[PDB]
């Protein structure tokens, strides 16, 4: 699918607000993928011990992990579409190491819109929400292209 130059520039203006503070954001992100479906923690064995949002709050490498996930997410959002070579590692990864299916890249999909919903109203209104709902969709359907290749379609 392609975006328009519009919906790219909804998307990198909200992405900037985010820039400002990556490693709260990455936390909220994480903390609400866990909190709204619980089975996704299960895939994580270095985090799979935390019991409450509190644990998950002063974990230091549960930030680390946000902040290296955001940073790769952003990336990819940058290269408005022209993120093939970003996307190889990344999906030979989550398809052969972690095993991520398709459906726990919709939840964190989810959790990621309802971040920025709750924190950057005035930069997140419909039109733009529906830009980046298209940016992830666009992400999950070459990542699920990228999966088939490798032999995993998740
Ligand atoms: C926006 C989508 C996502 C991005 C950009 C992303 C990015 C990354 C990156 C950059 C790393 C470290 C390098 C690597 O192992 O490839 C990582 C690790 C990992 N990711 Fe993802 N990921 C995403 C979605 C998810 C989801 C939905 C799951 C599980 C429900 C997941 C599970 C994991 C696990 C288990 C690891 C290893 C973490 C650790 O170091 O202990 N990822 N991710």
């Amino acid at each position: 699918m392609v975006l328009s130059e519009g919906e790219w520039q909804l998307v990198l203006h909200v992405w900037a607000k985010v820039e400002a503070d990556v490693a709260g954001h990455g936390q909220d992100i994480l903390i609400r993928l866990f909190k709204s479906h619980p089975e996704t923690l299960e895939k994580f064995d270095r985090f799979k011990h935390l019991k409450t949002e509190a644990e998950m709050k002063a974990s230091e490498d549960l930030k680390k992990l946000g902040v290296t996930v955001l940073t790769a997410l952003g990336a990819i959002l940058k290269k408005k579409g022209h993120h093939e070579a970003e996307l190889k590692p990344l999906a030979q990864s989550h398809a052969t190491k972690h095993k991520i299916p398709i459906k726990y890249l919709e939840f964190i999909s989810e959790a990621i819109i309802h971040v920025l919903h709750s924190r950057h109203p005035g930069n997140f209104g419909a039109d733009a929400q529906g830009a980046m709902n298209k940016a992830l969709e666009l992400f999950r359907k070459d990542i699920a292209a990228k999966y088939k290749e490798l032999g995993y379609q998740g």
